[PDB]
């Protein structure tokens, strides 16, 4: 552990890992501190949908940022594999957003004018996916709302960062950021470090740092429970999505299934009632899943903010300190654009003012 | 591996392990052959209830054998620990057989005249176990229908048998039993061995040997799926039982919960619909289970016979061959009595004639 | 389960799975029977090297068959993914066969005349792989001796076969093949089935079937123990190979490490002494591995034959019966060529006579 | 969660769980806060030896406290089971401290004058334990240095505390302790709570709180790596111990084997070189272990202090604050005595002054 770094990142989920990579790529001398292991919390619980078209209700700067991040994934697998040897496991089948009523149909068809979406009738859906529930009314097909394996996107980013000279410290929680002197310094149980810039990317745990730095921004966990099964018997290429729940086919032959929403629960392991509810929902979407062998079950904590949008930007009173936290159901999707925007700010490059405004820290 | 043994046991579940122990205690030179690892199939799936009082319909020979076997468990843990160093994990809390209707109350109170049983009102049940469902009408308390951990009963028996001289061959499937000569022989992939007596204790897989030896006795698997949770928050001492389903409190703090009944299914891991149904049923018996963290899921194959009773006895044309298989939901309970009976028969000792008839091979 | 099939395959490792696929692709009505789960035995233990240049000592028909099978892998990932949705996880880094003495150098340089191999000096090796042991003398670089994840090659083959109409029966061991009538029929615990052709692909367990069919061909297990670690800190692209031991970098960031050779041991789980020896060897090849976190440990049984070559062909007295078993350290490599050769025979196509001879059943 | 508690415990390992129990038994309104799950860190890594006689150098106050704590285990299993339903799994076989040189024999025989100990010759050791290494010179037999399973001691204490009224908050890290007011308060991400007394029992992570409260007491992790195997073949009743390494027979049939010593390492999973060294050492103590099937690998962080002794006592400037942390290799042994001492201090009862001095916070 060196005494001085140009940039220090606090937290090693997908968000901090991406930021470290983009900083290292700009030749900033960078360190990352993670309390546990890289990718070991909410990042490991995520399905991995690049779900930009759960964001086009409202068609605003948040949708625009989401589509930009989706485009950034285009060459990303190759770029990171060349440096890390780690495959992000991209699956380009796309998504059927299912309807189970005429009310569902009217809501989904509001997206018809987007070039990125096409409406499929009940019969057109079943020709492509014969095992989708016969109670559907049709589905919006979203070709580019693909998926990746999030733990491996995170490991790819961090290994690439390391090969570009970033210094990674697992099992090293950050206790304090100060703030006082002409440089920031951070305190850890194994010594102290100075930095020209500090980035807080500690997910749902980020509130301690806002408060330490004179800011009241808070986070509420919304727990989500999931399971996986082996699909050894039927074809399924597209992701199936309904009412924030999903069945995602991975290239291992597993299906990933979720999820509950349990506000205010900080526990990271699933309950019996939660898993029961996940099973019940999945069966309404793909009836044949009742016969599939169960693999695993898990949970994670979504980092909920007051208004439901992330904080991505500078401390309003100190440009040396930055935050990137509060990606509720979209942190995998938004990892590259988040990483790029934070790196650009630290480098004093011009950035998109609509995104700078939308994600700013002081939203009064 | 020797050329000849006085007795050979085929199968290393709880039934075969018990038989080898009783035989070695009689100073029979004994070997046991098991296809995989000891206790690795149906024995590992069982809850471990000593459920004699799910067996008192017609209060007959089968009920008498069950009560005898239950009594044989009295000093067993201490006996086997002295030779093996393995604890069978006996829990003497007893069982509440619950009622959820006036029909249930009638059926259950027919046991009131037995010394083994006492009726509890709704209010008396909730005094002892406040978290039992408030929809009950009361319960029968059976003090002696206690529980053990069946994998460790199996390991205790086999290690005890080893210390007394038995030779145990894991990863050694038996392919054939030959009758034609003065003594028997068996064939394995590691070589062929002679034996004075052979005992078939291969569970639901026993059909192959019956057929090989001129008998049409057949087995149907009835698969059962179970789950466990951690009970970190409430007191629960007694087992809860209703309509062949159960919640069994272990001394680790886990609850064992089951079970489905799927006839004709030879698969040994649980599917999604089965686990969903187990969770649904458990919640009606103990509502607070909804909030408990899930630990593990599993399944096993009950060995079903034409009339639901096991075959424990000699081949009717050859007293050198014996069978001990088809213990449907009662093989943990019946392991000691089954072992003692087969060993007594090999020794040509007098045995109970009602039991010998009830479990005979030739039932037409 | 139907009464009649055109072709029946006994065993569901990678070999039987491939054969079922090629038969289904020829529109033969096919069934496969597997005792347990698909790919669940020796196939799951394998590293997955396509190791043809461990076969060019002797430069004979076996080397030629191995190179042919390696070429068959070229478009295989894509062909199977299109039908199954399962990714075989191919890694095209290639292999350094290391030397640690001048005697090693002379032996490896015997391959220099092959276009598929280039000799690298000590310094040339370390420029590509700086963490390979500094005690090496150089290495042969074998560009096309790449690797795949064998469990997933097997799952891809079987899911593709199913989509082409093959019928797959897990948890259905075959008890007997007969032989007697104008058609073969096979016996299982859940009923009997007739077939115009039967293929034995039961790996190290295949001996029972040879013997049932009047043939004395035998198999000896050679157990191999392995482990995996997480490589989160150093670059490693090429497989490292020395004296039948190896370090294989997977695209998850894990390294796969092996292996012991324990003749006559049928146990399928690793010993303490075996794993210790694997650790010791790995450290001599890649010293930095001592600091890497351990992931998993496992074992499997290599199917050893008398002369060390597989049996791939017809029963000499009955062209309806075929065998494909005894691939010692090369069954992953040889899976496509094995599958193709068996399918071609069943279809009465002309085949390569050198390969037909080399792998024939009656090698006197 | 209430606004105020009479006592608050920070940390839910074995030390904190014990403290909460003794406090609730005194009818103190008590809460305990734990960052993750109860017993989930160093407590889960421990073998569970009650090793008082690895503590008799200078036969001093520390040895006396160890013997007192060992005596407190006498009725503990039964006491905690009555309230919790959780078995601590005590094994009363005792310990052989082995000698492999004349130097070892001299050191060990200095304990001969204690009532707790008896010397055994080589021949007398091998009579009792035939599989101990034949290279030994004899061993000291310590009957009372028995073992328990530490995770279940922890779970028993906490569940017992709950039944007596303690309120337990998992997934609730404490960020700060404030001294300035009439009562203390603590800050958590779920809100801030007042308390009359606060006890810091956060193991190797306790340094943060010392520093927060004006004290420079520091902690260094000494990581230890262990493994387990299945002992299915030999008798082993006594624990074997040599040079801080051990083989501990559990009543499940497992052996627990350890351990390395890696100062300065905060990582909590084992590396390859560490496990290799544990296997090598175990084979010198019990050669037959080479053939045993491996079960599990793990690691944990010993909380090392400047002089190797724990801090158990009051903050020297504020009697409302207490610490109980830095139990290096003896925290399972010392849990009962540590709990009773902290509880007695909170109650203002008279305590042993030698012990109060030996473990005081201000050692300069
Ligand atoms: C059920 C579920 C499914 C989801 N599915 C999707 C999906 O399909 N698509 C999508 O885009 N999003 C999805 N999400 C959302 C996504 O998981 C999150 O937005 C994302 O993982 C947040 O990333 P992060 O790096 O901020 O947080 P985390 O992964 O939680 O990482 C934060 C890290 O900070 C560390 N930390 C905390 N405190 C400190 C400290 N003091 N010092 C050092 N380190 C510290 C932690 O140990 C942790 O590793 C899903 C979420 C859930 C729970
Ligand atoms: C969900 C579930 C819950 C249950 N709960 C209870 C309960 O609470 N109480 C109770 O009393 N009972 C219970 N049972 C029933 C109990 O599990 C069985 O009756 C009992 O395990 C049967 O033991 P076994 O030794 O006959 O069979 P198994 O344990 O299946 O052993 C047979 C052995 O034979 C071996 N074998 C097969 N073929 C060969 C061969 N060719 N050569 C060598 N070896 C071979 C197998 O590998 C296997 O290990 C339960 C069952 C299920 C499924
Ligand atoms: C440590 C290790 C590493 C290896 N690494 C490599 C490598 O890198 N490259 C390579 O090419 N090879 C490697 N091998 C060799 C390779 O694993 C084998 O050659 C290959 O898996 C054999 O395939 P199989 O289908 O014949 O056997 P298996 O995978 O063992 O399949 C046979 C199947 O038959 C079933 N069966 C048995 N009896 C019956 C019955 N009565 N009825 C129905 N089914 C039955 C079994 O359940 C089993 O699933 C390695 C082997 C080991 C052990
Ligand atoms: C390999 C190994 C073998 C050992 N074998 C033995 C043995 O045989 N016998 C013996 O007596 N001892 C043994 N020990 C030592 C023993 O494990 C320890 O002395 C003991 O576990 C310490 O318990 P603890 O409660 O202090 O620490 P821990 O169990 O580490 O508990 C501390 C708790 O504090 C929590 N925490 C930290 N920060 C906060 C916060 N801010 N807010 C809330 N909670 C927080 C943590 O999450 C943790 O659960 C062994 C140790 C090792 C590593």
């Amino acid at each position: 552990m060196k005494r001085h770094y140009e940039a220090v990142v606090i937290g090693g989920g997908i968000i901090g890992s991406a930021i470290a990579y983009y900083l290292a790529k700009e030749n900033k001398n960078t360190a990352l501190f993670e309390s546990g292991t890289m990718g070991g919390r909410t990042t490991s619980a995520a399905a991995g949908m690049l779900g930009a078209h759960a964001e086009c209700e409202e068609r605003d700067a948040f949708f625009d940022f989401a589509m930009h991040s989706q485009r950034l994934y285009k060459g990303l697998g190759e770029e990171l594999y060349a440096l890390s040897g780690v495959d992000i496991r991209q699956h380009n089948g796309g998504m059927f957003k299912l309807a189970f009523s005429e009310e569902d149909v009217l809501q989904l068809r509001q997206m018809d004018d987007l070039d990125s979406v096409s409406w499929y009738s009940k019969e057109e859906v079943l020709e492509k996916e014969p095992y989708a529930s016969g109670d559907i009314f049709g589905a919006s097909f979203i070709q580019d709302d693909v998926h990746v394996e999030p733990y491996f996107v995170c490991k790819a980013y961090v290994k690439a960062a390391k090969m570009l000279g970033a210094e990674i410290f697992e099992h090293t929680p950050v206790l304090h950021v100060e703030r006082d002197g002409e440089a920031l310094f951070i305190k850890t149980p194994s010594g102290d470090v100075w930095a020209n810039h500090v980035v807080v990317a500690s997910g749902v745990w980020s509130g301690m740092f806002f408060k330490q730095l004179g800011l009241n921004n808070a986070f509420l966990p919304v727990k989500g429970e999931c399971l996986s099964v082996w699909n050894d018997d039927i074809p399924l290429t597209k992701t199936l999505y309904h009412d924030h729940c999903y069945i995602v086919p991975r290239k291992s032959g597993r299906l990933v299934v979720g999820a509950t929403m349990k506000p205010g629960d900080w526990s990271e392991t699933p309950d019996l009632g939660g898993l029961e509810s996940v099973m019940k929902k999945a069966k309404t979407m793909l009836p044949a899943i009742q016969n599939m062998k169960v693999d695993r079950f898990w949970a994670g904590l979504r980092p909920g903010t007051k208004d439901g949008k992330p904080y991505i930007g500078r401390h309003p009173e100190d440009s040396r300190i930055l935050f990137a936290a509060g990606h509720f159901r979209n942190g995998i999707l938004l990892a590259p654009a988040t990483g790029a925007l934070i790196s650009d700010l630290i480098m004093n490059k011009e950035v998109n003012q609509d995104w700078l405004h939308a994600f700013r820290i002081d939203r009064k």
